[PDB]
């Protein structure tokens, strides 16, 4: 088990655009793209916002992809990605001393954590960093449920703090 094959377990892989729990166009193995318009929003608003998340696509590949890739450039995407939230958590004030203090299981939880909400979101859970970088791994465990993103998706939340507090794959195995 690695961070590649963590991430790729909690994002899955989808060849398509859709949409995540947070209102997000997104492709591949949770490749983000553009935010979406409101359910009821506007059948116009709606096709913009479609063209939107395509352009950012065709982008981001280099092609006319129309909304679609293979799975290579899924990976290929997934790659640059990975290597995008490590350089961020390096970056930020707030996050290398934590990853910095951390063994490398609990660096793959902290990097899972910044792949999915973003560097800035990360960084704002001040109390459960600091718990953490005191290796307080129950309290750490207890205070990270107490979020949005606990709430919103429970299941990959409990595997990322499960991780946090054995410091083991457990929570990933026969998966
Ligand atoms: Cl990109």
């Amino acid at each position: 088990m690695n961070i590649f094959e963590m991430l790729r377990i909690d994002e899955g892989l989808r060849l398509k655009i859709y949409k995540d729990t947070e209102g997000y166009y997104t492709i591949g193995i949770g490749h983000l793209l553009t935010k979406s318009p409101s359910i009821n929003a506007a059948k116009s608003e709606l096709d913009k916002a479609i063209n939107a998340a395509k352009s950012e696509l065709d982008k981001a590949i280099g092609a006319n992809t129309n909304g679609v890739i293979t799975k290579d450039e899924a990976e290929k995407l997934f790659n640059q990605d990975v290597d995008a939230a490590v350089r961020g958590i390096l970056r930020n004030a707030k996050l290398k001393p934590v990853y910095d203090s951390l063994d490398a299981v609990r660096r793959a939880a902290l990097i899972n954590m910044v792949f999915q909400m973003g560097e800035t979101g990360v960084a704002g859970f001040t109390n459960s960093l600091r718990m953490l970088q005191q290796k307080r791994w129950d309290e750490a465990a207890v205070n990270l449920a107490k979020s949005r993103w606990y709430n919103q998706t429970p299941n990959r939340a409990k595997r990322v703090i499960t991780t946090f507090r054995t410091g083991t794959w457990d929570a990933y195995k026969n998966l």
